[PDB]
């Protein structure tokens, strides 16, 4: 009530904690007028914790990536304060990429071989390849160790983790295809340019909003309306500038509207499908 509680799903909490912390000090004295004294951070391993957290009041605020924020929006618990833009992008999307010996050159060549994928709650690096799968109706099977096989016919994936695991394990021949985002791509402590050199492009999915802030469902409209007006303002303001840089390089926050709210429900429904299905 008295406390801003600012966070997101992670598998690393020693980074994002520092990537979160400043954005915070630049919002909680601007809330000072509608109760917020104080702020804390609080993550969680996955959208399940988080959701917990958040219906328990644990955790006010959270910056998602869009395929995640659904993940929470769905179970209840959250939803969209401001559409949320990132490295100068609005929008992102994922490819599907493999070693250029390879015999892969589609989406349809998945069948017979392996994915490595992130891990649940990443949108471009499961959700969002998950999701074209189905679209393709390429059944994709999990595969319960690297020695572990697909059906012929089906993909079956693994779960590496990291982004740079599933550069790592395409480019060692260890798993046929990876699935990476866009910006992922060009960013090369995640696809380093050693690999990246011997990989080449097999699908690419259409985009989805990069990112959203949502709010837990509950919070007080005027701490709610406040933080939106607080965080739309910061772009343009010379004292957020480096916490906006290092809050995962955000370069721009705006209103929700017909078009976003209308693609945020589309990749809710795709969401809810890979999890219908997974």
């Amino acid at each position: 009530s008295s406390v801003l509680v600012l966070g997101r799903i992670s598998d690393d909490p020693a980074s994002h904690y520092e990537q979160l912390k400043p954005l915070l000090d630049y919002v909680v004295p601007r809330m000072r007028e509608v109760g917020i004294r104080r702020g804390e951070i609080l993550m969680a391993p996955d959208a399940r914790q988080m959701s917990s957290y958040l219906r328990r009041g644990r955790v006010d605020w959270v910056s998602e990536t869009t395929g995640a924020a659904m993940l929470l929006e769905q179970r209840g618990s959250a939803h969209p304060l401001l559409m949320t833009e990132r490295g100068g992008l609005r929008d992102f999307h994922t490819l599907f990429f493999v070693r250029r010996d390879s015999p892969i050159h589609s989406l349809s060549q998945l069948r017979g071989h392996t994915l490595a994928l992130q891990n649940a709650s990443s949108t471009s690096g499961y959700l969002l390849p998950m999701l074209e799968l189905l679209r393709n109706g390429i059944a994709c099977d999990v595969l319960l160790s690297a020695d572990d096989t697909p059906a012929r016919g089906s993909a079956g994936y693994l779960m590496v983790g990291s982004k740079l695991n599933v550069a790592a394990f395409v480019h060692k021949h260890l798993i046929d295809v990876g699935a990476l985002s866009n910006v992922d791509w060009d960013d090369e402590r995640h696809m380093p340019p050693v690999f990246k050199r011997d990989f080449r492009i097999v699908h690419r999915t259409a985009p989805v909003p990069r990112a959203v802030e949502m709010v837990r469902t509950g919070m007080d409209p005027a701490v709610e309306q406040r933080l939106r007006v607080v965080l739309l303002q910061a772009a343009s303001d010379p004292k957020a500038g480096p916490a906006l840089k290092r809050f995962f390089d955000t370069t721009g926050f705006r209103p929700l509207d017909p078009t976003s709210r209308r693609r945020l429900q589309e990749l809710s429904a795709g969401v809810q499908r890979v999890r219908d299905h997974v």
